[PDB]
């Protein structure tokens, strides 16, 4: 019986140390999942034979320690692969190679355990696909585990493993780690290769990241350590690092000019009470560590006409997604393969002109420019709430094939706008961001706290998520499927 709350970090020395075998802790956490996953369906597919596997090959900083894998954008080796497509989970396809993701974290010593629950092509803020069925909050099973990256976040929450991969588009990673209380990092855009496959139309014209899920920051700094670095077409990259994460992270950043957003500049919806007291709580906190806090944003945010914009592309994205899994399988999926809100995006996909691709694209770019300045003027970090709303409840979120959309993302409107409204800005400007798992709400459900840091500044990013860390600590909270 290995204490499986403990980080990677210290998983790994157990082993190293020698006071646990590699078998044991494998053992102990696959016995964990087969007793708690039933509850919350977080991994859907286990690959337990291939972690014992790897488990006695294994050797590198985490040799023996489990990981999770997100069923989408990146695929293992011979493994079932659905992206939560009915029609392709029905197929039985398997991949036939491994991403370099993967290959980075085999070499690095983790296992790989077992896929996690996505909604259909990652294209809702909840998780409850209907190929898969809903995956359930570990903090509160009537609740959602937010997404795209839903199996991931509360698979972590509920430690069937310390740490997990997953991807970000509009907040894929910083929602869920929001919503399940783990720690979600979308880094710079161009630092982790989605590699060598090239999917969502240059993932979604580089608005779709690849992140980190973990619940300690030096987790993630290691991670990066990992699965960072150019990789062979990579589209995007990101400024090099003078040394590895898992080293800066103990440096002191020096006080900072911090700016605190803890109100909806859009004026759309009023952001959730609860959710801004847990950002201003950790500022004040920042505050006391020396650094300089003022109530200031980016003037950007107080637009979000981008929105529209990169809906258009993300029609195209899906639309060519389902073409490029039906080639998969060898035959053209149809409206009854996938989800209605997805063959919707087909239908739109058509009405998509060369030109205007091309000026959706182009309104990302200024966009992205726009919100940088305010760190260009010389604002080093801005802190906000990861999440804008209460955590809807399962089902709240997943529209009825008979709702009149009308031109945009079902993610994109009412309850699930505001579930990404305060992440999505950051997809578009690639900035690294972080949500850290600071506040609860008064009804006992995880509210995340934000932080965004200047294009390719994951290093002040994880100084400052460390020293948040330490002032109000979270490693003593647990959910209640954990008792």
């Amino acid at each position: 019986k290995v204490d499986l709350w403990q980080d990677a970090t210290a998983q790994a020395e157990l082993v190293r140390s020698g006071e646990i075998s590699r078998t044991e802790l494998l053992e102990a956490t696959i016995a964990h999942v087969q007793a708690v996953n039933p509850e919350i369906n977080a991994v859907i597919i286990p690959l337990f034979e291939k972690a014992r596997r790897e488990s006695e090959l294994a050797s590198g900083p985490f040799a023996g320690v489990p990981y999770l894998l997100k069923d989408l954008t990146v695929v293992s080796q011979g493994d079932i692969n659905t992206s939560s497509i009915k029609g392709m989970k029905e197929s039985g396809y398997r991949a036939d190679h491994d991403a370099y993701f993967v290959q980075r974290m085999r070499a690095a010593g983790f296992v790989l355990l077992g896929k996690t629950n996505t909604p259909e092509m990652g294209n809702q803020v909840t998780t409850e696909p209907e190929a898969w069925g809903a995956t359930r909050n570990p903090w509160n099973l009537g609740r959602s585990v937010g997404g795209s990256s839903g199996g991931s976040g509360a698979a972590v929450a509920a430690a069937l493993s310390p740490v997990a991969h997953g991807n970000d588009a509009a907040g894929s990673v910083r929602i869920p780690a929001s919503v399940c209380g783990v720690v979600g990092l979308k880094p710079t855009r161009g630092r982790i290769s989605p590699g060598p496959l090239v999917t969502d139309s240059d993932n979604v014209a580089g608005a779709a990241h690849e992140g980190l899920f973990a619940r300690s920051v030096r987790d993630i700094a290691a991670l990066l350590d990992v699965v960072s670095g150019h990789r062979p077409g990579d589209t995007f990259c990101a400024p090099t690092a003078s040394r590895p994460y898992a080293q800066g992270i103990s440096e002191n950043p020096g006080s900072l000019r911090v700016g605190v957003l803890t109100h909806n500049p859009v004026g759309d919806f009023a952001l959730d009470p609860e959710c801004a007291a847990a950002a201003r709580g950790a500022a004040a906190a920042l505050a006391a560590l020396g650094h300089d806090v003022n109530d200031a944003y980016p003037e950007a945010l107080g637009d979000r006409s981008f929105l529209k914009d990169y809906s258009t592309i993300c029609d195209v994205a899906i639309a060519r997604e389902i073409e490029r899994n039906g080639e998969l399988i060898g035959r053209p999926l149809t409206e009854d393969d996938v989800e209605w809100t997805s063959w919707e995006m087909v239908k739109r996909a058509d009405q998509v002109t060369g030109r205007a691709f091309a000026a959706c694209v182009d309104e990302l770019r200024y966009y992205a420019g726009k919100v940088e300045r305010w760190w260009e003027a010389g604002w080093d970090l801005l802190i906000l709430p990861t999440v804008t709303r209460q955590t809807p409840e399962i089902g709240e979120l997943m529209l009825a094939k008979g709702t009149d959309l009308e031109g945009r993302q079902s993610a994109f409107i009412s309850g699930s706008l505001q579930m990404l409204a305060f992440t999505v800005p950051f997809n578009v400007s690639g900035q690294p961001a972080i949500s850290l798992p600071i506040g609860m709400s008064s009804d006992g459900m995880p509210i995340g706290v934000q932080i965004v840091a200047a294009y390719g500044r994951e290093d002040l990013l994880l100084q400052v998520a460390a020293q948040l860390e330490g002032a109000l600590p979270w490693v003593a909270r647990r959910p209640q499927l954990l008792n």
